[PDB]
């Protein structure tokens, strides 16, 4: 059962550590802006999403992935560490928070018990 | 509904202080250790789970716990902080690794974000 992933960030690298990380889960599609993944309207299990975007913050895309999908699982993956910014995450629909620096390891992880789910 | 949530910790305060952010959403049950949750036969939603008990390992507890009730969201709260400890977690089946310590409203977060599943 190859998921189709989700990966939206504006930094190049994250995309690239991230979907080479996730692949071995399944199809993973990178994008730059909020708005190349919303013109994308495609169905993902799983959406890793940076908070600080270009066009839309990732407070309101995973709003508005929840308000389309609600089984979908979003991991906001962003340099925000703070609590005020993990509780604005969470309250926006957020299923995990994770900072960065992030370990792609315990990222593959995350995204896995999910997965099972 | 009813949500029922567990809290396994040897520290008082920790089930005391948890058990008090929690209640909000639904009936707690507190225990001081492994061997008391074990031999419980009833059924949890969620179970807080500490790693570092006087008789079992979170991690020993967290695994039985998906032998026998894989429907079950297990967050593990503990003091062990290092990614090593947090991989050991995922392994172990644990739906979520929070470390202490930790902030009350975001485990509070945490904890709703998967009964709203
Ligand atoms: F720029 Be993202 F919020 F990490
Ligand atoms: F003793 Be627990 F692992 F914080
Ligand atoms: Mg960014
Ligand atoms: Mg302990």
């Amino acid at each position: 059962m190859m998921w189709k992933i989700a990966v939206v960030d504006d930094d190049k690298n994250i995309l690239k550590k991230v979907s080479e990380k996730l692949q071995q889960l399944g199809r993973v599609k990178t994008f730059l802006t909020g708005e190349d993944f919303l013109n994308d309207e495609e169905a993902f299990h799983v959406v890793v999403l940076d908070v600080m975007l270009p066009d839309y913050s990732g407070y309101e895309i995973c709003r508005m992935i929840k308000e389309t999908r609600p089984e979908t699982w979003v991991i906001l993956l962003t340099l925000l560490s703070d609590d005020e910014s993990v509780l604005k995450g969470f309250e926006a629909g957020a299923d995990d928070y994770v900072t960065k620096p992030f370990n792609p390891e315990i990222l593959l992880a995350r995204v896995k018990r999910f997965l099972e789910r």
